[PDB]
């Protein structure tokens, strides 16, 4: 079984990312011990808990079930014992997250290139939606760069499977949520759907066009519009109010009108009036072709 990875043969090379409930490492899986093994990505939990383990087992199954060019490849699992600790083994994408890649190569990345990535996220997302999976955490930090011409959705920590009788999923936290990417209904009602993923995709489109400018980030922009003198529970309250009164993220500098319109349509307060991923890709591909030859 290739899907079974022996723990003693997984050489730690570097920590890549940390989460509230886990981490991602760069390892070399070297069974022959001759230093010819491939470098892989290893996601692991930080809290031993049964409720976080169950969520993680569900996440492993969601990823195992995904086969697309714009989705990070599942490679296998790593067990240690009977009740174990469990590790998810994925392919290593060398250019890091889309957030870090863009932040460093802003001079090299055209608008056409940004739109090629956008279309790839849309295609990956539409594929998710056919399996009735809700991502719930669409952001540039969660998109990986395989190469200069290809991005993949690279983390599924918050992904949920829709119940068979509903088109939304209601879910809590319990700690810190990525609020500045959340749809109003996710803020008020805790409702997650394909439509709230579209809302968040809008924020991703925003991120990409700001070229990750710290002063222009979604938390920074929203906090200015709210008042940086705001508490904690009040931050969600005021954010709900601003969104409700058609308060939105500004058009990023240099961003064309056609693209900001895509963003604003993704940001419709009316769940049902938001575009579909298929149409999103269609408009994006159309714009890419108008900008090119
Ligand atoms: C609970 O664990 C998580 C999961 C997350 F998605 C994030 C989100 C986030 O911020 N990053 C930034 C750093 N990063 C990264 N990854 C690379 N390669 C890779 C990752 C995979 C699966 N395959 N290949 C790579 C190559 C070069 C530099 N990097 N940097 C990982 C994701 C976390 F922070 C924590």
């Amino acid at each position: 079984d290739p899907t079974q990875f022996e723990e003693r043969h997984l050489k730690f090379l570097q920590q890549l990312g940390k989460g509230n409930f886990g981490s991602v490492e760069m390892c070399r899986y070297d069974p022959l011990q001759d230093n010819t093994g491939e470098v892989v990505a290893v996601k692991k939990l930080q809290h031993s808990t049964e409720e976080h383990l169950r969520d993680f087992e569900r996440e492993i199954e969601i990823l195992k079930s995904l086969q697309h060019d714009n989705i990070v490849k599942y490679k296998g699992v790593c067990y240690s014992a009977g009740r174990r600790n469990l590790k998810l083994i994925m392919e290593y994408l060398p250019y890091g997250s889309l957030r870090d890649y863009l932040q460093k190569h802003k001079e090299r990345i055209d608008h056409i290139k940004l739109l090629q990535y956008t279309s790839q996220i849309c295609k990956g997302m539409e594929y998710l939606g056919t399996k009735r999976y809700i991502h719930r955490d669409l952001a540039t930090r969660n998109i990986l760069v395989e190469n200069e011409n290809r991005v993949k959705i690279g983390d599924f920590g918050l992904t949920k499977v829709l119940p068979q009788d509903k088109e939304y999923y209601k879910v809590k936290e319990p700690g810190e949520s990525p609020i500045f990417w959340y749809a109003p209904e996710s803020l008020t009602e805790s409702k997650f759907s394909v439509a709230s993923d579209v809302w968040s995709f809008g924020v991703v489109l925003y991120e990409l066009f700001t070229y990750i400018e710290k002063s222009k980030s979604p938390p920074a922009e929203f906090m200015r519009m709210i008042g940086n003198d705001k508490q904690g529970q009040m931050i969600v309250f005021h954010l709900i109010e601003l969104l409700k009164n058609n308060g939105r993220l500004p058009r990023p500098d240099g961003c064309p009108d056609e693209i900001y319109m895509i963003m604003t349509e993704c940001w419709n307060n009316n769940v049902n009036q938001r575009p579909s991923f298929r149409d999103l890709a269609l408009r994006v591909d159309q714009i890419r072709d108008n900008m090119a030859g």
